């Protein structure tokens, strides 16, 4: 525990988790039940809200920026494997907004 | 009076912005794309909000942000229109997500409450 950590747990993850947006990204994504053959070949580091939540009621993180990193990769994912146009890029993108305007308001020694 | 000057504008600018400006892999985004001098006649028709560092670093420059957040976004939209656009196998993509590691790493380190 931190001040930086519990600042992304209460503020950053209670915003996002709860976000009429956020349902795509609050489990692993399942490449067998959403038809998605090719997932795990071009994405090699899955990420996803529930193991990122998870991680913070569990202690995993040592600092903030690995939080940090995690939310980033979920994101990065997202727009790489996904196609321009889809939805999912656009839901990505307004959490990512929520993300970043939570995070400026951070505090700032670990 | 687009914006102001605060301690976070003065921060990404100095010391995030300095950081990955002088990177190594940073050549690629430090101006606009040109799309015709690359040969990407199809990048305006995908990436609709295009974002550089030289246009970040001018806007900085100009006190053209009123907060932090607002810089952030803009590069938030430089790193996404880079996954967005390219092939997940293209060497950019790569140099993108290393460069915004980068950003995170220096940004959970700004001063926390927005002083102008
Ligand atoms: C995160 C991600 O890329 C997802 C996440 C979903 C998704 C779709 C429905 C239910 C749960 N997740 C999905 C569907 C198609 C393509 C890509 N995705
Ligand atoms: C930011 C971006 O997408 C760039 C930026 C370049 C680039 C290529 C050469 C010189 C300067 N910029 C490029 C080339 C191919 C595909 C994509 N990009």
């Amino acid at each position: 525990v931190t001040n930086q950590l519990q600042y992304l747990h209460k503020v950053v993850m209670k915003a996002l988790w709860k976000h009429q947006f956020a349902w795509p990204f609050r489990q692993p994504v399942d490449a067998v039940k959403l038809g998605l053959p090719d997932y795990h070949k071009i994405i090699k580091q899955p990420m996803d809200m529930g193991t990122i939540k998870r991680r913070l009621e569990n202690n995993y993180y040592w600092a903030a920026s690995e939080c940090m990193q995690d939310f980033n990769t979920m994101f990065t994912n997202c727009y790489i494997y996904n196609k321009p146009t889809d939805d999912i890029v656009l839901m990505a993108q307004t959490l990512e907004k929520i993300f970043l305007q939570k995070v400026a308001s951070m505090p700032q020694e670990e």
